[PDB]
């Protein structure tokens, strides 16, 4: 029969493999998208799956009755040290409702005015931390970003401090869970994965979940000495129930769902917060524009939450940050019944399906001419952006728990940074987006000359 | 009556040394002053000096025109780093006349008053540091104290912040310090000294060296950076002039007056707060007496300057903390010309005599029977302690131009830790001196449980 999908170059057995032998996959994948169209297919030795770029199709594949939420390889490999966490588990499987239904209470808006004390904390921190600095010394934005908020959800969701602004050094956990990250990639492109010659690198990957393992204990314990405190996700998942089974989750399960909030909860935001400040710097009238709205909100010394929420520009250029570059980016799908996408592209049962979110962001036909531009005025009305055309936290009910979160989050961290520093891109940085499964820009480096406001104690 | 000086068991061409084979040599000479009495002679390979250990002794020692400073071979070794600082320069020169002229402006109470927002500063840091630990975590107490002084000694003498608390691991100048004062201690006691196997050691020296004088230029660099703000010692340095010979200090000079106030300033410091702690988790109803004169006094969420100087308690603590183990634990003296000490000890133009302050501090026949008995009740009354009984800071023209500035400053940062937080030994801690040329406590840690009281911003500009 005749093909209806364009497909990359073919290079014999090892498929479409030798097109992802780089440090940047995902762009890579962006590349051959601008060549080949809004759908192609792609091969690898064992799967294939096909790629969607397009609002066209992806909002045919984000249709739940036709399509479900697949545990592509990057997560069915993740789950060796995260287990059967609420993001590696089936849809259908009652690991997810469980344990969703026990979660799910933790993200609800009051436990956002719950942990707003203590991410105003960790703000706290950072801004002190580069109050404090000396004359000619620069900020590395990725590394403090990863402080920020490893300290953040640490704090938050387990009443556990990482005191990451007390090192001079990333965290061992950090480093453990980079390694863990590119073990992880480089398996993913593995002709021969159960070669011999794979053994050293495999005994390096166990050490690494030793030191997840252990962090997790230290966790466990510290609650044994401090108690039940804030409603934050241990509460919960100790002494939570399912309203449906009546069962609260085991012990494994409570582990795998530390680790994995753990990972979660800090990595993607802190590219967030790099990328938002690597755009700002790079456009000095939106920089201006938001530091205005950030001197005009936040009046008092400590943000409150209804300040927070009165931060629209912030959040507008967050989530054109999260436009240019999603940094969690791509999620895949399987068709539950044989079905015909776009009126164009027959699928049958089962096939995969990935959606590569840049590109869905770079879709000229539903954003214009400018869709490379740093332009968050296009965020201004939120209804005249079509249907499933920003997905950068996914869709349906296995779209991000933590979505309300980040954004809170990092609007908070914004709007201190901008309300109590100016920036300035002292070495003309030239982007590069480092890949470990999830985006971050790497060497991002700014100098910030502080606006000498006040910061008390509350 | 003229009496035979006593002297410990001599061992050849080495005389007194092999007695001295130890990492704590002070302690050493402390027990032989104990076994052979108030004066006695030491040798060591190349140089003799006499330890006096007695009040009677040691008021005629301080006779400012009788004696005056010597450079003992441990001053002289730390001038290979330290260069001519202040406290490394004969008095009769005019290195230490011209230094004194243009720094003494820079610790009058006026200047206090200003290191008192910095000092703070740092204070809330270490208050900050140990609020946000986990719990069942312990408390490094040595460290903590390096971290907070050399912050401090920074931020007010040079306005450049170390961030000693944003680094996990000790900050590279203390580390180097720490190996160039053990590197002089262990020196003074080698019988070979040029043996080849210690020439690694040398080495390990001079790397040490660049180290400091990194950090000088930075500092250099940074001022002029920022310009003249705080008026602190750099300012005196730098744009000083000597109201007797209208001259300000040479660059040379510069450095080395910085290098030494940087150590100076911050490692027996470290030590009199290490001290003080340890004293009071092991005399709990001093650290309650103590704990309630602070909740008394700091009312404020932070300390202002006159709130520190009610701190009477506090003080009196600090000052018995100094009395049994003074940090910098002994001083030099030469003799201007012939004559008899104590009515009995015949001493020639130029011999060297040290005084052995713990000794002093625990002379029975000044301080009573309890002299190795913690009590900061002794100084209640400051006039009825004897004349030349109490010298932890020097004597005479050579005492410690920073007292005030480290008396204040311990003062402050000890009250906010009792303000804030209620210790406990949790491990029982047996007391170990650590000599590097200075004594500090090694290995003390105690756990801390906060208050739970709220603490004030600063504005840092
Ligand atoms: C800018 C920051 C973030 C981005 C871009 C992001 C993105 C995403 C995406 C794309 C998914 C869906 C993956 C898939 O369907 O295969 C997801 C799910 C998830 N996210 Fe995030 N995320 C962010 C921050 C966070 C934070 C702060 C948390 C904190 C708890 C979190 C926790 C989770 C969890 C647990 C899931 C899986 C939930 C489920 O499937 O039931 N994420 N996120
Ligand atoms: C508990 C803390 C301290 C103790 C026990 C102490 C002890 C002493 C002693 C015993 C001397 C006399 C040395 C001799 O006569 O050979 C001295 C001198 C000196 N100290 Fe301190 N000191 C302390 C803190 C400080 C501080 C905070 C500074 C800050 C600058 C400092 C700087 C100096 C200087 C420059 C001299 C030499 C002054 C001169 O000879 O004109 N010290 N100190």
């Amino acid at each position: 029969t005749i093909k209806e999908m364009p497909q990359p170059k073919t290079f014999g057995e090892l498929k479409n493999l030798p097109l992802l032998n780089t440090d940047k996959p995902v762009q890579a994948l962006m590349k051959i998208a601008d060549e080949l169209g809004e759908i192609f297919k792609f091969e690898m030795p064992g799967r294939v799956t096909r790629y969607l770029s397009s609002q066209r199709l992806i909002k045919e594949a984000c249709d739940e009755s036709r399509f479900d939420k697949n545990l592509h390889q990057a997560l069915k490999e993740i789950r060796d040290f995260c287990g059967d966490g609420l993001a590696l588990v089936w849809t259908h499987e009652k690991n997810w409702k469980k344990a969703h239904n026990i979660l799910l209470p933790s993200f609800s808006q009051q436990a956002m005015k719950g942990y707003h004390a203590m991410m105003v904390d960790i703000a706290v921190q950072l801004v002190q931390k580069w109050e404090r600095l000396n004359a000619d010394e620069h900020i590395e934005v990725a590394e403090d970003m990863t402080r920020l908020t490893l300290d953040t959800i640490g704090l938050c969701g387990f009443n556990y401090r990482f005191n990451s602004f007390y090192r001079d050094q990333p965290h061992p956990f950090v480093i453990s869970m980079v390694r863990a990250l590119d073990e992880v990639m480089n398996k993913l492109q593995r002709a021969n994965p159960d070669d011999p010659a794979y053994d050293e690198n495999k005994r390096q990957f166990q050490e690494d979940i030793k030191v997840f393992n252990d962090l997790v204990d230290k966790i466990i314990a510290d609650r044994k000495a401090r108690g039940e405190q804030s409603d934050c996700l241990l509460t919960q998942m100790l002494n939570g129930k399912d309203p449906e089974t009546g069962e609260p989750l085991d012990d494994g399960n409570i582990r795998d769902q530390i680790i994995t909030f753990l990972i979660a909860g800090h990595e993607t935001l802190s590219g967030l917060l790099s990328f938002a400040l690597y755009f700002l710097v790079k456009n000095p009238h939106v920089l201006q524009k938001v530091a205005e709205e950030a001197a005009r909100v936040l009046v008092d010394p400590v943000p409150s939450y209804k300040q927070v929420k009165q931060l629209k520009y912030v959040d507008m250029v967050l989530n054109e940050a999260l436009r240019l570059w999603p940094m969690s980016p791509a999620f895949s799908l399987y068709a539950k019944e044989d079905t015909v996408l776009g009126g164009e592209y027959p699928l049958e049962k089962g096939d995969e399906v990935m959606v590569l979110i840049p590109q869905l962001h770079r879709d000229k036909t539903v954003w214009g001419d400018d869709v490379e531009e740093f332009r968050p005025e296009r965020f201004e009305n939120p209804s005249a952006i079509p249907q499933h055309a920003f997905k950068p936290f996914g869709n349906g009910q296995r779209a991000c728990i933590g979505q309300q979160f980040a954004l809170h989050e990092a609007t908070l961290v914004l709007g201190m940074m901008l309300k109590h520093f100016d920036f300035e891109d002292h070495t003309n940085y030239e982007l590069d987006i480092k890949e470990h499964l999830t985006l971050k820009p790497e060497g991002f480096v700014v100098k910030a000359k502080s606006k000498k406001i006040p910061l008390g104690g509350i």
